[PDB]
């Protein structure tokens, strides 16, 4: 696994990730992090889960990585860890770990991966979640479009009919249960609306990753 450490890349193993976990409750991935913020704010928030935050762009997770490896009181958070990874080969260490995963406004082919769905995609993402741990995305169409001219299909609406007769079975197939499907809101004033759901309308989907008994 490559985790990002400032400017630096540095390898690691499963070994060198489990001695970080140990005295963690809970585990918390973020997939698609960005500047990572979001994860370094978890990792404040909850002292008991250790918080990984995964993107294919090491660079984008310089300042925040640097940021978590200070001591505490200079900003630091030891619960905090940014590896560098695309959804399409995601790192073997991470298998089974997370508790709750996260996808926070995703890209187009990432949205678009779990709306339709796409079965590759929805199995890579199974394999972090570990069993009754759950996969938790903030769904917003005016993220930048990272697909190719020809695929620009345009995306469903997630009516009941399209949980239905695409979404469920197809999250079945992959090891999830599909909770939640809702609308962030659905009166704040024209720009608290947008601030919380950021743009227009953002759906929150959540499903249970299931095994056996």
């Amino acid at each position: 696994m490559i985790v990002q450490l400032g400017k630096a890349s540095v390898t690691w193993t499963r070994a060198d990730l489990e001695a970080k976990l140990a005295g963690h409750a809970r585990v918390l991935i973020d997939v698609g992090t960005g500047d990572g913020r979001f994860v370094y704010r978890s990792a404040g928030a909850h002292p008991d889960t250790y918080c990984i935050g995964v993107d294919p762009a090491g660079e984008r997770m310089r300042e925040v990585s640097w940021r978590a490896s200070r001591k505490p009181a200079r900003g630091g958070r030891p619960n905090a860890l940014f590896v560098v990874a695309s959804v399409q080969a995601l790192p073997e260490e991470l298998a089974g770990l997370a508790h709750t995963l996260t996808l926070n406004f995703p890209w187009a082919s990432l949205l678009s991966a779990l709306v339709l769905p796409e079965a590759p995609v929805l199995e890579a993402l199974r394999r972090l979640v570990r069993p009754g741990g759950e996969l938790i995305a903030l769904l917003n169409q005016s993220v930048f479009d990272d697909r190719p001219y020809a695929a620009r299909l345009g995306l469903p609406e997630l009516s009941d009919a399209w949980l239905d007769d695409a979404l469920r079975p197809a999250y079945r197939a992959a090891g999830f249960e599909i909770r939640t499907s809702e609308i962030v809101d659905g009166q704040t004033s024209w720009g608290q609306h947008l601030t919380l759901a950021s743009g227009r309308r953002t759906r929150l989907l959540t499903a249970e990753a299931i095994g056996g008994s």
